[PDB]
């Protein structure tokens, strides 16, 4: 049975280096050439580089043609993926895949190995639910959880699709001008809430909860509110 | 009578440069802090950059530290965004959003404008339809690739189970991989591509991608996402 194997991914911050590496098993490492292919979350694939030992040979993606180099240890069967100053755009399952060998004309990823997590991160704010269906007249609560003690240093956002954000919340509990009055906000230290007492069909939208205290004021990933 | 307005967005190539501009009025420019956020196609909102003129203060998320450049015209009451070698990445809505007063540590965006859209891209190309689609088991599901030039039947078609590692379907445009059940069949030459799965099974749902086979940088599709 042919196999690859990544490894080597990891937790790093920007501006730092990572070097994975792939090890086959079950054929003549030599002859084939091996492809790195990563995906983004959300994101389709994306070819990165190749490298064929036998042929000598060295293939970039030009995005990624200066940053990154690709290598080999024959007497491993490891194929590497040497990644420097990282972005948190690198953040990615990184997949190695065998391509054709170096007699035969056709090149497709036949072997894939089962990816290694990169992710490219400065480690706050985890909100939830993500989404939710509800009805006119429903009461609406959605959870806002930050990594920190954040006292009352959290602001709530509305935000209806094609249009700007609005601030719903400040401080945590208090109402800004012109909100209606069917929105409350509640909470202190690491747990906030924000509740709908009665929907209103112009309250389907996404709401956001923020970080007022530091830098970069991180917004939580937003809470979906559709129509059942 | 507080109000921003964003301008300067566009389609770029990925290295090219924007320059953003936010008009604002009805209050005191230099005593407030300007922001600006941009919020990537089906994402959340990511705070990119501040200026408050009075405190003599400019402050960045460090993704942009180097690339990115707020300032500020006071005889024109417009903060700018300069971006230079965009990424596709930087792909999304830009807002400039006022914050706190020059005495206020407090930061939350009160006075947002209706956003300009940035878009990174080149503007070679494999187009796949549908990007999603719903069925049952046991239907036939027909996935289409378009590319941009000619292929001459050098084509690959993987399967990506939710989580996974890719995995070949059919190479060559219709030629079955070994291993592969025979319900998967491909054809098309040239610029057009299909995929077809006769009888849905269970194991079935997942995204389906087209590569392009030659040469680089082998080109995947967007993939289609097949659910029930």
């Amino acid at each position: 049975e042919v196999q690859l194997v990544e490894s080597g991914g990891g937790l790093v911050q920007p501006g730092g280096s990572l070097r994975l590496s792939c090890a086959a098993s079950g054929y003549s490492f030599t002859g084939y050439t091996m492809n790195w292919v990563r995906q983004a979350p959300g994101k389709g694939l994306e070819w990165v580089a190749l490298i064929n030992p036998y042929k000598g040979v060295s293939t970039y993606n030009q995005k990624f043609k200066d940053r990154f180099t690709i290598s080999v240890d024959k007497s491993k069967n490891t194929a590497y993926l040497q990644m420097n100053s990282l972005r948190a755009e690198d953040t990615a399952v990184y997949y190695c895949a065998r391509s054709g060998y170096y007699g035969d004309s056709d090149w497709y990823f036949d072997v894939w190995g089962q990816g290694t997590l990169v992710t490219v991160s400065s480690a706050q704010m985890t909100q939830s639910p993500s989404s939710l269906s509800a009805s006119v007249g429903d009461r609406v609560t959605i959870t806002c959880r930050a990594s920190q003690d954040l006292a009352t240093d959290v602001a709530w956002y509305q935000q209806k699709p094609g249009k700007a954000p609005k601030l719903l919340i400040y401080s945590a509990s208090f109402l800004y001008s012109g909100v209606p009055s069917r929105f409350s906000g509640s909470g202190s230290g690491t747990d906030f809430t924000l509740t709908i007492s009665s929907l209103q069909p112009e309250d389907f939208a996404t709401y956001y909860c923020q970080q007022s205290e530091p830098e970069p004021y991180t917004f939580g990933q937003g809470t979906k509110v559709e129509i059942k």
